[PDB]
């Protein structure tokens, strides 16, 4: 009751000799046996009730200039009473930290000595710190380091203690903890995407798959089956996947880790063989299908420009995917043509008819395509990024508007025309979405969508009660008998007002002529020339921020045109697969004139 | 004037004396009573800690917060209000309790003026505007005293001289003293309150953008 | 020019006017439903948890 917070308060501040006197009188007190357990009421008057917290982790987690030796004398006093097996390797007992013990704390807090002195003094190394703040739900919300001692050291950038303890023999490299990660994913989930100056993770990667020499570590999946591969693809770090892609180690007995083997170089030119394990798609979740897939990052062309990714795209455009993506804008056309010239000769017979089937029949192949292709539309995060959600939507209701309007004009009801000029005028607007295939019409298919998504639906989210206010303002003082009659011509006036259209005359038959012309003037002053123009500047801002960015969301969408179409083939006719076994090995050949030159003029 | 360091400090808009008070750890005993944050864990990049709040708050009648905000002569105030404990005591101060109350604000201008939509569009040219007038009528004089006192308070005639909402409770108190006065244009034999009427409806469908 | 100026500098003045309406409708409150005061007595002493990615991973990796 007494003793307990003051040995707690002791080991703090780091009192030595008052720490030593009550480590003694603690023996005195523990010398009068109560008969009842030997190492409960140790734990009794040596681990706080409330936190789990042992004298050591308060003496760690408080450090002083005269923090080894308390530890030491520490230890030997668990040693003495033989209570040290389950002193050191004691966890918490709350369900917040729980299981970070003292040697966590010793790697943190940049204590390399007391650490090697605890792993020496036999600290367990296989700790699982699985609670929940340790591995908690987002990125800001606890420290997640793969709940090890090795990991811990490795992340904290404390390489000594990492030589410390690869070289120990029963730290478990490959020792998978509670979300399936291993060293490797913990490593590349602390890693940094932007090239910043000192980056250790790399060093760090580097030196401890060199030193394990196995394959063991680079191919175990965690729990959502993801390769450390596979993982940096993942979560969009640039400089981890282009350390990996492109790996060249020299010496023997590490040959079998590299993945690029150049075959011979001349000057600039280069041809060097690399890997293709995890990056292609052959199987179903690799790290081209990542890097083109994601829509949760934003260097996506970062990572598209290295090899074997820019190759691999290259090669499965010019053998298969250029005449199927011309082919599908020839078919398109025709399609639209067709419905044009039948929609175009309504009959206000045998010649129709022929016209009226191919329509038919290519609408409902599309609207079954864009069923399917809809009803893998789960992850609704493409729908919240530009990347092609509206054009399944829009291909869609085109073709069930031509057969609505079929099954419409094939029965007794004349309201067909509707839906077939809706399906005319849309089909038509669609064509835009084959201007992907050149460069410069990229840039002006995409601007239509940032324009429409940012700015015209502000702004007309704000026109809209002006219109709305001044309609009914106008409206409701014209007396019943000039044009603004009802509230939906008024409406329609001050639209034709806005776009410079209508009539700006005087007399309408109102009883406040003064009034109604003061309203009007002030409708033309806050929208003809105030928002108007307020949103043509906010549209040419728009339109100077993607122009500068237009050719990396037009590789971006030319890239999931690729996989699309490539996905579109059935399993005969992937016979386009890349090379012969050396493993797949590409092999590829590149000239670099900017770092030979500089490499040689030093 | 009665003003400590700290508020001084605030006033006068002077960002990097004002980062190093509010947040001012001292480490050895001593020296710890003066401190104003406590660290009270610390792992990696997450970190635990204790500010104070004395002056920082809206307890007293002129505190860091209120100073901070309600100037006018500076303009590094975001540089100011970037920082804890202020950010976090107006995160906090906003999901307990002024969301509800801005929602709910919005709300009622809504139903305000499309009350006043349907009365100034349905008008005469019986029982069923009279329920629908006096409700126009009891907000607006409600919307009125609430601008009468928010302008009554108008007194450092610096507020005015920059763009910081001085304009809006202008025009709230126009557009509620034009229904008032359209009402008792309406209820006497004068027939000038259509003027007033649309007046007040449209400058009540413009006012919807304050929100 | 004005328009490119200002939308440079949105959200400043979106924060501000957010923090203004915060103030105004806490002045609104009566004295009684002023039971949110912050934290109890340590002083009033705001508890607050943040992480710093940033900053501990430059202190880290000199
Ligand atoms: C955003 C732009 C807002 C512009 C709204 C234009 C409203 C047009 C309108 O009110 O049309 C009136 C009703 O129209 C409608 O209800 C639907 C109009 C579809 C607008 C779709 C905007 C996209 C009738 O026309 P009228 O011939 O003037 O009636 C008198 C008898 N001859
Ligand atoms: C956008 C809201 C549009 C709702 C349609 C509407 O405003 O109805 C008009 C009535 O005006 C209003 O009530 C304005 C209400 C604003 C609603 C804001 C949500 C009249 O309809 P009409 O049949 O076209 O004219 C015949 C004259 N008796």
């Amino acid at each position: 009751r007494r003793l307990k917070k003051r040995i707690f308060a002791a080991v703090s501040e780091g009192c030595v000799e008052e720490l030593v006197e009550l480590l003694v009188e603690l023996q005195e007190l523990c010398r009068r046996r109560h008969d009842e357990d030997v190492p409960d009421f140790l734990m009794h008057k040596l681990t706080a009730s409330d936190t789990g917290a042992t004298c050591l982790m308060k003496a760690l987690l408080n450090i002083n200039p005269n923090t080894k030796e308390i530890v030491r004398i520490l230890l030997a006093f668990a040693e003495e009473n033989d209570i040290l097996g389950r002193f050191i390797n004691a966890e918490y007992t709350e369900e917040a930290y729980e299981g970070q013990t003292a040697l966590n704390i010793a790697i943190e807090r940049r204590q390399g000595d007391i650490a090697a002195l605890l792993i020496a003094a036999g600290a367990d190394v296989n700790a699982h710190a699985k609670g929940a703040f340790f591995n908690p739900k987002y990125q800001h919300e606890g420290f997640y380091f793969g709940e090890t001692p090795l990991a811990l050291a490795a992340c904290t950038n404390q390489p000594e203690i990492v030589q410390l303890l690869m070289e120990h023999e029963q730290t478990d490299i490959t020792s998978r903890d509670s979300r399936g990660n291993n060293i490797l994913h913990a490593l590349v989930t602390v890693a940094e995407d932007f090239k910043t100056q000192n980056d250790f993770v790399k060093r760090m990667y580097d030196m401890i798959l060199l030193r394990s020499g196995n394959w063991e570590l680079e191919t175990t999946r965690n729990n959502d089956g993801l390769t450390p591969l596979q993982l940096a693809a993942k979560m969009g770090k640039a400089e981890i996947l282009k350390y990996i892609l492109s790996r060249e180690i020299k010496e023997k007995r590490l040959r079998s880790l590299s993945r690029k083997f150049t075959d011979w170089a001349y000057g600039p030119v280069s041809s060097s063989l690399y890997d293709l394990t995890n990056v292609d798609t052959t199987t179903d979740n690799s790290v081209l299908e990542i890097t083109v897939y994601n829509t949760n990052i934003d260097n996506r062309h970062e990572m598209l420009t290295l090899e074997p990714l820019h190759t691999l795209l290259h090669m499965k455009w010019k053998k298969f995917a250029k005449h199927m993506f011309f082919l599908s804008f020839c078919f398109y056309f025709f399609y639209n043509i067709t419905l044009t010239l039948v929609s175009y000769y309504r009959p206000r017979g045998w010649l129709q008819l022929l016209g009226r089937m191919f329509v038919l029949i290519w609408a409902m192949c599309i609207s079954v395509k864009e069923g399917i292709a809809i009803f893998l539309l789960r992850p609704s995060d493409l729908q919240s990024i530009l990347s092609d959600a509206w054009f399944h939507f829009v291909f869609f209701i085109q073709a069930v508007l031509v057969i609505l309007s079929v099954f419409l004009y094939l029965f007794a009801y004349k309201e067909y025309l509707a839906c077939l000029v809706l399906a005319m005028a849309l089909g038509w607007a669609n064509m835009l979405y084959y201007t992907r295939g050149f460069q410069s019409m990229g840039m002006y298919s995409v601007m239509i969508q940032k324009v429409i998504l940012h700015d015209v639906l502000k702004f007309l989210f704000v026109y809209i009660v002006f219109l709305l206010g001044f309609g009914v303002a106008l409206a409701s003082l014209i007396e019943k008998c000039s044009s603004y009659g009802s509230f939906s011509d008024a409406v329609l006036e001050l639209f034709k007002l806005t776009i410079g259209l209508g009539d700006l005359n005087i007399q309408q038959n109102s009883k406040y002529p003064i009034l109604f012309l003061f309203l009007l003037i002030t409708y033309v002053i806050l929208t003809f020339v105030l928002l108007l123009n307020m949103l043509i500047a906010l549209m040419g801002e728009t339109v100077e921020n993607v122009s500068k960015e237009s050719e990396r969301i037009w590789r971006l969408q030319r890239a999931r045109t690729i996989l699309e179409f490539e996905k579109m083939l059935p399993e005969w006719l992937r016979s386009r697969f890349r090379m012969g076994e050396l493993r797949l090995c590409l092999r590829i050949n590149e000239v670099k004139w900017t770092e030979w030159k500089t490499h040689v003029s030093f």
